[PDB]
C-alpha cells in the first residue's frame, strides 16, 4: 500500500541493509588487507616493505594498486624473491617516468 507503516519499515530495511553492506565491507577489507601484508612480509625485503608501508600512509589507492600488482608479479615467479628496496625504487621510478610521458 506504501502507506506510513509501510514506508517506515521499507527505509528501515535499506538503513539496516546499508549496514550489513558497509559492516561486511569494513571485514573484508581488513582481512584482505592483513592477508596482503603476510604476503608482503615474505615478497618483500623489510626495507621495501617498510617504503610500501610509507607510500600506503601518504597515497593509499596508489599503494593498494601496487601491493596487488607486487603481489601478482611475486605468484607469477617472473622476478626474483624477496624484491629489495633498490628494485621497489626502479619500479617506482619506471611508473614515474611512464606517467610523464603521459601528462
Ligand atoms: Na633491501
Amino acid at each position: 500500500s506504501y502507506d506510513d507503516e509501510e514506508l517506515e519499515e521499507l527505509l528501515r530495511r535499506k538503513a539496516a541493509q546499508e549496514q550489513k553492506r558497509i559492516e561486511e565491507e569494513r571485514k573484508r577489507k581488513a582481512e584482505l588487507e592483513s592477508q596482503k601484508e603476510s604476503i608482503l612480509r615474505v615478497i618483500l625485503t623489510p626495507e621495501a616493505r617498510q617504503r610500501l608501508t610509507n607510500i600506503k600512509l601518504v597515497k593509499p589507492e596508489f599503494a593498494e594498486s601496487l601491493e596487488n600488482q607486487l603481489i601478482a608479479l611475486a605468484q607469477s615467479g617472473r622476478i626474483k624473491i624477496p624484491i629489495t628496496d633498490e628494485e621497489l625504487k626502479q619500479i617506482l621510478e619506471q611508473i614515474s617516468q611512464q606517467n610523464r610521458r603521459d601528462f
